[PDB]
């Protein structure tokens, strides 16, 4: 199944954290609307964080990471939970080569803000 | 129920990071094994990150979030999610007044590290 | 916080499925825009299904469980998790006495049907 | 990613439970340790249970879900979620066709039980 894509409220501020955690420098593209609006770039291997941004989830709500190093396509995991009906979690992980931790870089949206 | 309470593998290591998304000024306690090891204090209404660290789960991996407004415990929500069999995250909303948004300190746990 | 209410899409065609883990007769209580639409009643201690229908969520889309053991009402815990930015589970636990297993009625509602 | 492939607690009673609905008739593999230890066949496009069974996780704790409609796998989406840090879902979806909604075979288990 594609992975990494969620639908928001429209019009909705979200926030977005990216961590690391791998010997490869991440790329993590963030789009919303299938228009990139933040590129985050980082590395660690002790879950640094390599962003941390506020977002508006604009007519459509739709929002998608990707996730590469140095160009190649990171495998991707990911899935929604909603706590107390109100919370709002997207959850991302990604796995950049055999060890299958998938917390090469690890994103997470989350929404209400305010 | 308790909520806010999470067995992890003992030894382990993990994040934990929070957002305050409320007027008033958040306070969460995170306790490895019973004993507080952390304390965020912050205040915003835009998920600014009130704190990140890395810590151990030690010999009993028991972790636990509190969040509370000058002494006031705020109400919890939260759950557990694992993905590809092996990202967990450990997620926790918290409410300091009557709206029922619980974004009021957020905190996320993510383990494994590295 | 209120536990086993979610907002599903209004106007939708949803699974709901109880199972009972307890020495306790269980009855687990339907509501669908606040009113009572289904009724399961059984008692196992080895996961029988106690009831699975289909319902529509309604112009609200507002769906509540309840769950009772001889008319006290037992304690709930829940989630909702989205897989693959369609498939919907909304969770509940409920724990009729003082072991915290949260399973004595375990209730599963699923969407999208068909 | 590999999906549908579960660590759960070892030596543990689970149950498992699947849906169908889709027009082809589903057939779902359950592996505990590697081997088959339960078949589900059936046909629904209205969430119709083509099988329910209790299950011991044995010394491993490894439970695979495997979904194909006449001889055609199925590909599968998943996670686990934990609620009250006790009860358990790991959670399974399936596609056939080009639809993508997912539901075609849903797959739940939950532990613990009694
Ligand atoms: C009107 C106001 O300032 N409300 C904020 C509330 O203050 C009340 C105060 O007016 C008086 O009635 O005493 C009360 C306690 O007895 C309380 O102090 O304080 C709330 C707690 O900090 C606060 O709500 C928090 O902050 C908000 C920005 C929001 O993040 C809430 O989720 C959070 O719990 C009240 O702020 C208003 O909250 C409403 C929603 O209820 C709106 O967001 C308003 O814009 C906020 O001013
Ligand atoms: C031996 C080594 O350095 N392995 C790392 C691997 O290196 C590749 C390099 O050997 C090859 O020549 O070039 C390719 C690119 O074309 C790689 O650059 O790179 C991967 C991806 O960065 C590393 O794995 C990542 O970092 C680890 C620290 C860990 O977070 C892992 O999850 C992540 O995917 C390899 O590092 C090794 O990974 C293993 C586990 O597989 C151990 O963690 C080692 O300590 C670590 O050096
Ligand atoms: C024309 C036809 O017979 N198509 C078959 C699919 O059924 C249709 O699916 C569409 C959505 O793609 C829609 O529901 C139509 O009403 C169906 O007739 C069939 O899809 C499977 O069965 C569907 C009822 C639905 O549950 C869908 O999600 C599921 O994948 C596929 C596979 O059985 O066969 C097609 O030939
Ligand atoms: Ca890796
Ligand atoms: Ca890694
Ligand atoms: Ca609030
Ligand atoms: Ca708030
Ligand atoms: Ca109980
Ligand atoms: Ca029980
Ligand atoms: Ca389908
Ligand atoms: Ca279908």
């Amino acid at each position: 199944a594609t992975q990494g894509v969620f639908t928001l409220p429209a019009n909705t501020q979200f926030g977005v954290t990216a961590f690391a955690n791998s010997a490869g420098t991440q790329t993590v593209n963030v789009q919303v609307n299938n228009e990139t609006v933040a590129t985050f770039t980082g590395q660690s291997t002790n879950n640094a964080i390599i962003g941390s941004k506020v977002l508006n989830s604009g007519g459509g709500g739709k929002v998608q990471i990707l996730v590469s190093v140095n160009g190649r396509s990171s495998d991707l995991v990911s899935a929604q939970v909603i706590l107390a009906n109100e919370l709002n979690f997207a959850l991302v992980g990604s796995e950049d080569s055999t060890d299958n931790d998938y917390n090469d870089a690890v994103v997470v949206i989350n929404w209400p803000l305010g």
